[PDB]
């Protein structure tokens, strides 16, 4: 192996502000890391079920910034156009603010 952590995990991280029901919590999220994975590693308890982009459990809404959720399946094109994000399969592509716990907002 290597005598250092992976550069991709130490450097170049995006700021992700999770606007949760219990307040805003800003974490660093590597570009190669799904938002849910960074949040759960940081000790947050965000909702999820399938971890595969096929449900609404981990849904959030992008309040600021952009994501890459090319692996997602469940959201329709309009929902994604309107800012919904499946946090379990979404990489940040900018500093961003994601309101969590938005499953119920989906129609
Ligand atoms: S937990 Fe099912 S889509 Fe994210
Ligand atoms: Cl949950
Ligand atoms: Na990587």
């Amino acid at each position: 192996s290597w005598s250092h952590p992976q550069f991709e995990k130490i450097e170049g991280r995006y700021k992700v502000t999770l606007k949760t029901p219990s307040g805003d919590k800003t974490i660093e999220c590597p570009a190669d890391t799904y938002i849910l994975d960074a949040a759960e590693e940081a000790g947050l308890d965000l909702p999820y079920s399938c971890r595969g982009g096929v449900c609404s459990s981990c849904a959030g809404k992008v309040a600021a910034g952009t994501v890459d959720q090319s692996d997602q399946s469940f959201l329709d094109d309009a929902q994604m156009g309107n800012g919904f994000v499946l946090t379990c399969v979404a990489y940040p592509t900018s500093d961003c603010t994601i309101q969590t716990h938005q499953e119920e907002a989906l129609y």
